[PDB]
């Protein structure tokens, strides 16, 4: 016989409750509006109803993206996985932003679907108080059959997040096989794993991992497809990507990209024993064609009530079109970069009392860090909720002062992995930095001329390793996150500074009308 199972997915979500524009930024033009809870229910349904079998899972990554998450916590996160009727979520590294107290009792605790992570130990009193909220597998029924579900999360996520020091995150694959093992022993012959470790990991697991027919991943952002693909994403491999096992199996990696955008679709067909005979599929746009669904639309409008505080007031207006996408930002001088640190800079000189760092010149910023872009096509207006998705993290802008080696390596660190659309790339202020790509990782910066401090008028000199530069960047940065491991061990001052999302509004407001260019600040060769 055969048993046939469609799997439903998303990750990386992260606050995109509402429908938004192409390139994830706030929806204005409604006729080209894409994705969003209510949009994603009609579809879901749609599946539903055609076929007898479906497992709707989330990959984590639904915490932290937008106003959403600033004013509603995760409680609208869990409120609308409930009215979507979601199977299961693995946790992912943005699920511990709001702290371990700020996953409990918002999501895990009102949920009404297993969470889970296998990788994931709680030890010490959190133990206790954590046991059965979150869980390393869920045994499914479907149908006249079982699926189990086996979690896993990032294990970079205490260096990108703030799951606290009583939970240890383990080696996934290690902590995965006694669990999936287990399952065997318990007559379980289908097994999923959903987790939010990224496309290369979720590779790994699937050859590694005995007993998993099916790897469910996110994190990473990436897009499969298997065709001709529908909007602006560039697939990656093919969808399901098929990964031949150690013990000699073709088991299907998938990913659903990011934002609510696509919801990814895979019908497997199973034998008697659980193994996989086929699977085909692809990621399905969620665009204009699939109406929202009336019910969760207007109970999204009811939530939506608390936010519009956050919208109304024009902080000023841009002419340009505001490029904070991770494909500009991660990998080249974006223009938003250059807005976030001229703000960081302009707005840090409106302290004049204080004598040190008033004539700090010089910025760096993790591209990583900047979240979304805003459009200029509405008389391109800015509010503060497009700016919480440009920077959702709520930090500060920090003020360090580090020598010059410091800052080479830094600058090393910043493209010493070039091409995996990591964040560690650094957007910059006062600084012209050229790279040299087809030198190897500690020597591709060819280039680097800073803006001079002690003179008179302020030009581009080259960056000598022994002087000493006042460089003003993220706190998370400062306090060497990005595994900018030099920074927080060599930094000779650190001084806290300003919040984020006000440096950049108290800006715009400033300016009024801005057109932020590409300036040739980060260059190749
Ligand atoms: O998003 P994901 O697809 O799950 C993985 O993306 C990874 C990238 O995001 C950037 N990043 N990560 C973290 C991060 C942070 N503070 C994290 C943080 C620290 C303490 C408390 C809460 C939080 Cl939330 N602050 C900035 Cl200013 N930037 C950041 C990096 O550039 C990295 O490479
Ligand atoms: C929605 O996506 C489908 C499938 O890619 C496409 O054929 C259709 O033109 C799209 N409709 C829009 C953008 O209105
Ligand atoms: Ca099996
Ligand atoms: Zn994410
Ligand atoms: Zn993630």
């Amino acid at each position: 016989s055969m048993w046939e199972l469609t799997i439903l997915h998303t990750n990386d979500v992260h606050s995109r409750l509402e429908q938004t524009s192409e390139d994830s930024s706030k929806c204005v033009d409604a006729s080209r509006c894409m994705g969003g809870v209510a949009r994603l229910f009609t579809k879901v349904q749609q599946i539903r109803r055609a076929e007898p079998n479906v497992l709707l899972l989330d990959a984590g990554d639904q915490y932290q993206g937008t106003i959403w998450f600033t004013v509603y916590k995760g409680a609208e996160v869990a409120h609308f996985m409930n009215a979507l009727r979601y199977d299961a979520m693995a946790l992912g590294n943005h699920e511990f932003d709001n702290g371990v107290e700020g996953l409990i009792e918002p999501l895990l605790k009102e949920a009404k679907f297993p969470i889970l992570s296998a990788n994931i130990k709680a030890k010490g009193p959190l133990a206790s108080q954590i046991s059965g909220l979150y869980l390393p597998y869920k045994v499914l029924p479907v149908g006249d059959e079982v699926v189990g579900i086996v979690g896993y999360t990032s294990k970079e996520t205490p260096f990108l997040s703030n799951p606290g020091t009583n939970l240890v995150f383990e080696d996934e694959i290690t902590a995965l096989q006694p669990e999936v093992d287990k399952l065997k022993t318990l007559n379980v012959n289908k097994i999923i794993a959903l987790g939010h470790s990224g496309f290369e990991m979720d590779k790994l697991i699937a050859q590694k991992v005995r007993g998993v027919d099916v790897v469910v991943g996110g994190h990473s952002n990436t897009f499969l497809y298997t065709g001709n693909p529908p909007s602006k994403e560039v697939p990656a491999g093919k969808y399901p990507f098929i990964v031949t096992s150690d013990d000699g199996r073709k088991v299907p990696v998938v990913q659903a990209y990011a934002f609510g955008k696509y919801l990814g679709y895979l019908k497997i067909e199973f034998d008697e024993r659980g193994n996989v005979i086929s699977s085909h599929g692809n990621p399905i746009l969620l665009n204009s064609s699939i109406p929202e669904d009336p019910s969760i639309k207007a109970d999204i409008n009811k939530w939506r009530i608390k936010l519009d505080d956050y919208s109304t007031q024009e902080l000023g207006k841009t002419i340009v079109y505001l490029d904070g996408s991770s494909q500009s930002c991660r990998f080249r001088e974006c223009n938003m970069g250059n807005l976030i640190c001229d703000a960081m800079i302009n707005n840090n000189l409106r302290h004049t009392d204080e004598m040190f760092w008033n004539h700090v010149s010089m910025c760096i910023l993790n591209g990583g860090g900047i979240r979304s872009p805003i459009d200029e096509r509405n008389d391109g207006t800015i509010t503060w909720e497009n700016l919480a998705a440009v920077l959702p993290f709520g930090g500060t802008f920090d003020l360090v002062q580090l020598k010059g080696s410091t800052l080479k390596k830094a600058f090393e660190h910043s493209v010493h992995r070039y091409g995996q659309s990591t964040g560690e790339f650094l957007q910059v202020g006062g600084i012209h930095v050229v790279y040299d790509l087809s030198r190897k990782p500690g020597d591709r910066v060819v280039k680097l001329d800073v803006l001079c401090t002690k003179c008179r008028v302020p030009s581009y000199d080259p960056l000598k390793m022994d002087e000493v530069y006042k460089v003003i960047l993220p706190n998370f940065l400062a306090n060497g996150g990005d595994g900018f491991q030099m920074i927080k061990d060599e930094l000779l001052r650190h001084d806290s500074g300003d919040q984020d999302i006000n440096v950049v509004s108290t800006y715009i407001s400033k300016m009024k009308v801005i057109y932020p260019a590409v300036e040739g600040r980060i260059k190749f060769s």
